C-alpha cells in the first residue's frame, strides 16, 4: 500500500507547516544532534518515539541486532560523523529484549549471510554461557544477552580511537547502554556509561596522537 504513505507524508508535512510554517526551513539550515542512537533495525523500537524526540534531535544507526564490530565502516563512519562533525554529546546503545538476531545467536539454525553478521553475538553467549546456563527459560537466556550485547557493544564504541581522540582534545562525550523492553514501551539504562580515558582498561587506552 505505498501510495498510503504518500498521502501519509502529505497530511503530516502540511499538518505540521500549519502549527509552525518554519519548521522545515530553520531545520534544513543546519544539522545540530545533541545524541546518536545505536540501535536494532526492529520495526517496534524506532528511535525518536521511543524518547519523545522530533526530527532533528536524534542521529541514526540502525542495524541488525545494533552491534558495532571492529571493521565495519558502515557504523564506524556514523560514530565518526556524529563525534568529529557533529560533535554529539551522547552515545545511546539502545538493544531491546526479544531481539530476533539476538535469540537466532542462541539456536543452530543457518540464517544465511546473516551468520557472520551475528558470529560475535554467539561468541559472547560462548563467553558466558555458564552464566547463561542458570537461567530455566530460553526467553530468559535471550533476554540476559541481549543485556550482555549491548554492554559490549558500549565498551567497543568507548575503545575506538574516534571517541578518545574526541576526549583527548577535551569534547565532552559520553557513551551509554540502555535496552528497550518491546512488551511494555520501557526504555532501561543498563548504568554502564563510560565518560572519559580513565573508565577504560590500560589496555584499550590509546596515547594521544
Ligand atoms: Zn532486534
Amino acid at each position: 500500500a505505498l501510495q498510503q504513505l504518500f498521502e501519509n507524508n502529505v497530511r503530516w508535512a502540511e499538518a505540521i507547516k500549519q502549527e509552525d510554517p518554519d519548521f522545515f526551513a530553520k531545520l534544513a539550515r543546519q544539522q545540530t544532534p545533541e545524541y546518536l542512537w545505536i540501535g536494532c533495525s526492529d520495526a517496534r523500537v524506532p528511535a525518536n518515539e521511543i524518547v519523545g524526540m522530533l526530527p532533528g534531535d536524534l542521529f541514526v544507526h540502525r542495524n541488525v541486532a545494533n552491534v558495532v564490530l571492529h571493521t565495519d565502516l558502515n557504523c564506524l563512519s556514523v560514530i565518526q560523523f556524529a563525534v568529529d562533525v557533529l560533535k554529539v554529546k551522547h552515545i545511546l546503545v539502545t538493544g531491546h529484549y526479544g531481539c530476533g538476531g539476538v535469540r537466532a545467536s542462541l539456536h543452530n539454525d543457518q540464517l544465511g549471510l546473516i551468520d557472520g553478521w551475528l558470529r560475535s553475538i554467539r561468541d559472547l553467549a560462548y563467553e558466558y554461557r555458564e552464566h547463561l546456563e542458570q537461567l530455566p527459560t530460553e526467553e530468559e537466556r535471550v533476554d540476559r544477552l541481549c543485556e550482555l550485547n549491548v554492554i559490549q557493544q558500549v565498551a567497543n564504541v568507548s575503545h575506538t580511537s574516534i571517541v578518545q581522540n574526541a576526549w583527548h582534545r577535551g569534547q565532552s562525550l559520553s557513551v551509554h547502554g540502555c535496552i528497550y523492553g518491546i512488551k511494555d514501551g520501557l526504555w532501561k539504562n543498563l548504568n554502564v556509561t563510560v565518560s572519559g580515558l580513565d573508565q577504560l582498561p590500560p589496555q584499550y587506552r590509546l596515547s594521544p596522537l
